[PDB]
């Protein structure tokens, strides 16, 4: 079925996150670093990815350029704590279909999540 | 320190694993189908797997089987039951390094996980 991928470094952002998607029912798995990232969303397991901008070896916005370069349209979604409007336009023009700032609630994230989720 | 990857069906939500591993040094990737565990330990990138025996689409054997056939030497504790006792020998035959008593807990896994680093360093 579905499967949605959580790269994030924060430990207690993840299991929130966790607990949260998997109270919908949808299948959800966690990484924390670049390198993590990039490798399983370049597999096509995933249906929608979550990528912390803020990540140790490579950072979200290396690996979405590098994806996006190997030609997978999986929808991403990054996370950030840059709270600069020019770090947004420049997230979502390397290839992000939405872009969060923190702190955010957990609600939100997931109700764009399932929105992304009719489309696919 | 090192990554480990605990692929299983049941997730420990609420216990809060993450930092408790993570305090110890264990830095954790999760994932719940057997499909995704075995393109997972196929990355080369875990030092440690914890394996589910009954996974979704492909269950803890199958990826065992494939992911050494494929030469992948990561250790691999596999997650039995209280009768598997005929799983724990399998599980050992394929490849598998430990097993562990599907009802566990944090502190048996994460002892049964520094003890199966001395096999390495």
């Amino acid at each position: 079925n579905m499967r949605i991928l959580l790269a994030e470094d924060d430990l207690h952002l993840g299991e929130g996150l966790l607990e949260a998607l998997q109270k919908e029912g949808l299948i959800v798995n966690l990484v924390s670093d670049g390198e993590a990232a990039q490798t399983f969303i370049e597999s096509g397991l995933y249906d929608i990815v979550v990528l912390d901008i803020g990540m140790p070896i490579k950072t979200g916005l290396e690996v979405l350029r590098n994806i996006r370069n190997r030609g997978i349209k999986v929808p991403i979604i990054l996370l950030t704590a840059r709270d600069g409007l020019e770090d947004r336009i420049k997230g979502l023009d390397l290839g992000a279909d939405d872009y969060l700032t923190k702190p955010f609630e957990l609600k939100e994230l997931v109700a764009r999540i399932k929105a992304i989720s009719r489309r696919i």
